DNA sequence: CCGACAGCGCATCAGC
DNA sequence: GCTGATGCGC
DNA sequence: GTCGG
């Protein structure tokens, strides 16, 4: 808002970057410009003022000046006018279309979704996915319909198994009103790091949810990952409700708290809690806290039963996940 | 001046 | 066939 | 593109 002009333009850029130059690190450092600034609590009156932020360097400050001068910028007018660019960054809009395989199409001049429409035989599975739900998959999941898929989703996996856990994180369990998607972590007694006691884990359980027409579609699936569709039951004559990206992990369950805390998030908590928790000389990633050593060496990973057991080890107070913004 | 900027599972292709 | 690289989305 | 070593 307060700033919105400027950081309307450093996303532009970081789009331009990612998805037409293949620059993921300047679309980053784009990013993480239009994300400094937006928390900003002043109006930005020059480049310089804006230099000061952690993330805003030489040319971004240029670019605001300009942007503050003129009310536009010479580079994306510039690139505005690039059908050509246009329709590769369009297309990266496809679940599944990156910027190669959109620089790739437009170069046969497959250029807008209805040009994807009639080349279907040269869509890989998932891009044909992400091209019949591209509008659903562009919109948010209020709570409301998340609570619903979450009750779905729990009890539907006790039914494969009654001894299955699984815990729906992301931003739907730090109480987000409205979700991306639905990450689900999934454990068994049976499946721990050492071994594999059960076959098809995470098959039944995705068999479960297609069998009662939860799961509509595969973007991919192996032994410990799925990613697909999902979509709400509609009652009579009711509206359908939109398809919904979802994600399963199946996770060891003696990892399966440190998972738990690294998928719940947020984003930038987590590096919050992992470059603090070097503090007592432990190491955090997504499986394990391991100890650091005097010689900085990790030590085995130590034994989680819980996600408290976690804050227990680095010797913090249990955050709520409503706390965890960051 | 320089390389880091996360690293992984899965699908697909490259190169034998 | 095989193995390793790359593209992609987390 | 920006940062830190
Ligand atoms: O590449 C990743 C993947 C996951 N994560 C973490 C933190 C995060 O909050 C969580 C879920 O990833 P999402 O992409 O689903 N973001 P989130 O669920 O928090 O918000 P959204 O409603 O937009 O999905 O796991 C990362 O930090 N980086
Ligand atoms: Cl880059
Ligand atoms: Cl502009
Ligand atoms: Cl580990
Ligand atoms: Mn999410
Ligand atoms: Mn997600
Ligand atoms: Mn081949
Ligand atoms: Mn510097
Ligand atoms: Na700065
Ligand atoms: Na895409």
């Amino acid at each position: 808002t307060l700033n919105g002009g400027i950081t309307d333009m450093l996303t532009e850029l970081a789009n331009f970057e990612k998805n037409v130059s293949q620059a993921i690190h300047k679309y980053n450092a784009y990013r993480k410009a239009a994300s400094v600034i937006a928390k900003y609590p002043h109006k930005i009156k020059s480049g310089a003022e804006a230099k000061k932020l952690p993330g805003v360097g030489t040319k971004i400050a240029e670019k605001i000046d300009e942007f503050l001068a003129t009310g536009k910028l010479r580079k994306l007018e510039k690139i505005r006018q690039d059908d050509t660019s246009s329709s590769i960054n369009f297309l990266t809009r496809v679940s599944g279309i990156g910027p190669s395989a959109a620089r790739k199409f437009v170069d046969e001049g497959i250029k807008t979704l209805e040009d994807l429409r009639k080349n279907e035989d040269k869509l890989n599975h998932h891009q044909r996915i992400g091209l019949k739900y591209f509008g659903d998959f562009e919109k948010r999941i209020p709570r409301e319909e998340m609570l619903q898929m979450q009750d779905i989703v729990l009890n539907e996996v006790k039914k494969v198994d009654s001894e299955y856990i699984a815990t729906v994180c992301g931003s739907f369990r730090r109480g987000a009103e409205s979700s991306g998607d639905m990450d689900v972590l999934l454990t068994h007694p049976s499946f721990t790091s050492e071994s594999t006691k059960q076959p098809k884990l995470l098959h039944q359980v995705v068999e479960q949810l297609q069998k009662v027409h939860f799961i509509t579609d595969t973007l991919s699936k192996g032994e410990t990952k799925f990613m697909g569709v999902c979509q709400l039951p509609s009652k009579n004559d009711e509206k359908e409700y939109p398809h919904r990206r979802i994600d399963i992990r199946l996770i060891p369950k003696d990892q399966y708290y440190c998972g738990v805390l690294y998928f719940t998030g947020s984003d930038i908590f987590n590096k919050n809690m992992r470059a603090h928790a070097l503090e007592k000389g432990f190491t955090i990633n997504k499986y394990t806290i391991r100890p650091l050593g005097v010689t900085g060496v990790a030590g085995e990973p130590l034994p989680v039963d819980s996600e408290k057991d976690i804050f227990d080890y680095i010797q913090w107070k249990y955050r709520e996940p409503k706390d965890r913004s960051e």
